[PDB]
């Protein structure tokens, strides 16, 4: 098929400055930083993710997939630094992941924000389908928040989360774009429940039998039958019966026009989250967001 003419940028260690640590886990550590290219007179806020040969291959594969994407609703790789450890330099998503965001801000999250997020993920996911790319790990934890009004899909480690997986993926290890639709349904559930753990208390081994019986995630209280019907269609046994991402864009977009008709949240409209129209929302001299920094 079509040759992958993507450019992999090798960035110098001296070109960027690791401000602090955002979080550490099993993978290693993710830092907050600033990338100052050559003599460009720009400071780009970045996320730096940093020896065994096997771990280097895994991180280099994520870099390959990440450099091979370009969509406003997908995280792009800004470059890699070939140090003793090796690290992926990516766009800083200041508000962290959407799963933690909905949990920490439920009292200010309105129907407009929720439906708009659903559109943005369906759009990001429809892009990956265009680029013939199966995500295999879509969840609210793998959707990052640039601004409360702008989210992006991330984590291209896969290109096992049983509670996010389709039945074919659990039983036969089949991963299709329609298997991502199931994970999308679960992601939407995560958001509408403001961060609830799907199938809470139920062990992962029981999930397979539960779905086979016909059991599915409950109707979130804020959800109308219109929204829950979409979530249900995403969880069909027949993958071809599930909606396409191009249809999920259309469906959530229609709804996002009149949000209060499709999501019932007490105190809606009066609620507000930070915006570029806020006081001190963002040296702050010559700081540009990655989305505005492009080399020819
Ligand atoms: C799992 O442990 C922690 C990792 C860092 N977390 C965080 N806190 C604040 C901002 C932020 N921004 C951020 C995070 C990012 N993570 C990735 C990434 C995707 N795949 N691999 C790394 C890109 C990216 C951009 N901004 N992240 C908190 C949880």
């Amino acid at each position: 098929e079509a040759p992958n003419q993507a450019l992999l940028r090798i960035l110098k260690e001296t070109e960027f400055k690791k401000i602090k640590v955002l979080g550490s886990g099993a993978f290693g550590t993710v830092y907050k930083g600033l990338w100052i290219p050559e003599g460009e007179k720009v400071k780009i806020p970045v996320a730096i993710k940093e020896t065994s040969p096997k771990a280097n291959k895994e991180i280099l594969d994520e870099a390959y997939v990440m450099a091979s994407v370009d969509n406003p609703h997908v995280c792009r790789l800004l470059g890699i630094c070939l140090t003793s450890t090796v690290q992926l330099i990516m766009q800083l998503m200041p508000f962290g992941c959407l799963l933690d965001y909905v949990r920490e801000h439920k009292d200010n999250i309105g129907s407009q924000y929720l439906l708009n997020w659903c559109v943005q993920i369906a759009k990001g996911m429809n892009y990956l389908e265009d680029r013939r790319l199966v995500h295999r790990d879509l969840a609210a934890r793998n959707v990052l928040v640039k601004t409360p009004q702008h989210v992006k899909i991330t984590d291209f480690g896969r290109a096992v989360p049983i509670k996010w997986m389709a039945l074919e993926s659990i039983l036969h290890r089949i991963y299709t774009h329609q298997s991502d639709v199931w994970s999308y349904g679960v992601t939407v559930w995560e958001l509408m429940t403001f961060g609830s753990k799907p199938y809470d208390g139920i062990p992962a081994s029981e999930i397979s039998s539960i779905l086979e019986k016909g059991e599915r995630l409950p109707q979130p209280p804020i959800c109308t039958i219109d929204v829950y019907m979409i979530m249900v269609k995403c969880w069909m046994i027949d993958a071809d019966s599930r909606p396409k991402f191009r249809e999920l864009i259309i469906e959530f977009s229609k709804m996002a026009r009149d949000p209060q008709r499709y999501l019932v949240i007490q105190g809606d409209e009066r609620m507000h989250l930070p915006s570029p129209t806020d006081s001190n929302f963002y040296d702050m001299d010559d700081v540009v967001d990655a989305d505005e920094y492009l080399i020819p």
